[PDB]
């Protein structure tokens, strides 16, 4: 059951625009407290056939022909739920969901988003504590001196409600609550 409703989760789960990604990622990742996260590394052990931190193709597939137990036509609509998982979930691009990927995606998002981790990655971002996200700041976290106009210009529609070219505290927030359809 509890297996039912991270599987669930990871095929409801759509990409997001870069800042929306880094954040959900980084408080998934690094703002979250093993306990809090416990019943997920359950059920990650359950889906990690081989015990080594990531899921790849064959391990995914495995826990959608777990739980059925299968048509042959259910064994393509797997396939194709594994699919868009390894294009939604797999953040890094490198072909398996880590372990706290799993957990970024599979985390009830009204328990992520506190407003001390949603702060707490807010200034992680802001790196001169400038009081709002820019480019360049949204940049870093990707390796690189700036995002591309394309990339910026997706953040900027979805949150800078002033129009300033950057992502104040309140706008990053209201940006969040969408994304994850949750009241902050
Ligand atoms: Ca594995
Ligand atoms: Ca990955
Ligand atoms: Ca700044
Ligand atoms: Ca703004
Ligand atoms: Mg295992």
């Amino acid at each position: 059951h509890a297996l039912t409703g991270a599987l669930g989760n990871m095929k409801k789960f759509q990409s997001s625009q870069k800042l929306a990604q880094a954040a959900m990622l980084f408080m998934g990742s690094k703002l979250t407290t093993l306990e809090e996260t416990k019943e997920l590394t359950q059920i990650f052990r359950q889906l990690d056939n081989n015990g080594d931190g990531q899921l790849d193709r064959k391990e995914l597939i495995e826990g959608y022909r777990k739980l059925m137990q299968v048509s042959d036509l259910d064994s393509s609509q797997i396939e194709a739920e594994v699919d868009h998982i390894l294009q939604s979930v797999d953040f890094d691009r490198n072909g398996y969901i880590e372990y706290s990927e799993f957990v970024t995606v599979c985390m009830d998002k009204q328990l992520l988003l506190s407003r001390e981790r949603l702060l707490a990655a807010f200034q992680q971002f802001d790196s001169d504590g400038s009081g709002k996200i820019t480019n360049e700041e949204l940049g870093r976290l990707f390796g690189v001196t700036e995002v591309d106009d394309e990339t910026w210009h997706q953040v900027l529609q979805e949150c800078d409600k002033n129009n300033d070219g950057e992502v104040d505290f309140e706008e990053f927030v209201e940006m969040m609550q969408k994304i994850c359809d949750v009241k902050v």
